[PDB]
């Protein structure tokens, strides 16, 4: 006479918040709850219930019945945020090794986050596996560089931000 819930980000399958579980007597009706308020915060909107396992499931009323055999109903939630990177202009120097520009990144879902820099002044580049543009800037003037950030569930955002590469001279 037990009633498993899970609350699944649809994406990776993980739990968002943790699985519970209800239990009544033999025959008895209990409430379970879809957490649909606190995953809408959390940037998900709630998309599908599997009641497969849960025959006895009402969807219109979340209801279950207690059985002697288990039950199990698992609700899906899609991440519908994008990515948050947050970046501003940067000055550096001509001809010098620039300290590394960390493009600071992050989401509220379960997956991974691919950013995808382009734009660069001559001598940066994004190395990807820091999450950093690097580089040596070797020319005087102003670049608009262009990231892109895209979670597992391909949520987009994009961003910018100029380099302002300066001599002293
Ligand atoms: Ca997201």
């Amino acid at each position: 006479a037990v009633t498993q819930v899970r609350y699944v980000d649809v994406t990776t399958g993980k739990d968002i918040i943790p699985p519970k579980t209800y239990s009544g007597n033999v025959d008895q009706v209990v409430t379970i709850d879809n957490q649909q308020s606190a995953l809408t915060a959390k940037g998900y909107n709630y998309t599908s219930v599997d009641s497969s396992y849960a025959s006895t499931y009402n969807d219109t009323n979340k209801t279950v019945k207690m059985t002697n055999a288990g039950q199990s109903v698992t609700y899906y939630f899609t991440d519908v945020k994008a990515p948050t990177v947050t970046v501003g202009n940067q000055t550096i120097e001509v001809g010098k090794t620039m300290n590394p520009i960390v493009l600071t990144t992050t989401d509220n879902g379960t997956g991974t986050v691919t950013n995808t820099v382009t734009g660069l002044p001559s001598g940066l580049s994004y190395d990807s596996a820091t999450n950093s543009i690097i580089g040596t800037p070797t020319k005087i003037g102003q670049s608009t560089v262009t990231v892109v950030s895209t979670d597992q569930a391909n949520n987009k955002s994009t961003t910018t931000f100029t380099i302002n590469v300066v001599d002293t001279t």
